[PDB]
This record gives structure tokens, sequence and C-alpha cells, in this order.
């Protein structure tokens, strides 16, 4: 997975 | 799994 | 999936 | 799938 | 502007 | 403007 | 301006 | 502005 | 898994 | 400005 942004 | 954006 | 946005 | 917007 | 995709 | 998807 | 995906 | 992605 | 952006 | 990913 590959995630641009914040949780 | 590409995710652009927050949660 | 590839997701552009905001959850 | 393929999302072009906000949940 | 709000953008949701690539360029 | 608003864009869901690509350009 | 926001901008979810590449350029 | 904010940009979720890679240039 | 890689991450942009703060948990 | 706030980016999330590579340049």
């Amino acid at each position: 997975m590959i995630h641009f942004g914040n949780d």
C-alpha cells in the first residue's frame, strides 16, 4: 500500500 | 492499494 | 484499488 | 476499483 | 479549484 | 471548479 | 487549490 | 495549495 | 507500505 | 503549501 495523506 | 488523501 | 480523495 | 472523489 | 485525479 | 477524473 | 493525484 | 501525490 | 503524512 | 509525496 501507498498512502499520500494523514491518518 | 493507493490512497491520495486523508483518512 | 485506487482512491483519489478523502475518506 | 477506482474512485475519484470523497467517501 | 479541487482536482481528484491525475494530470 | 471541481474535477473528478483525469486530465 | 487541492490536488489528490499525481502530476 | 495542498498536493497529495507525486510531481 | 509507504506513508507520506502524519499518523 | 503542503506536499505529501515525492518531487
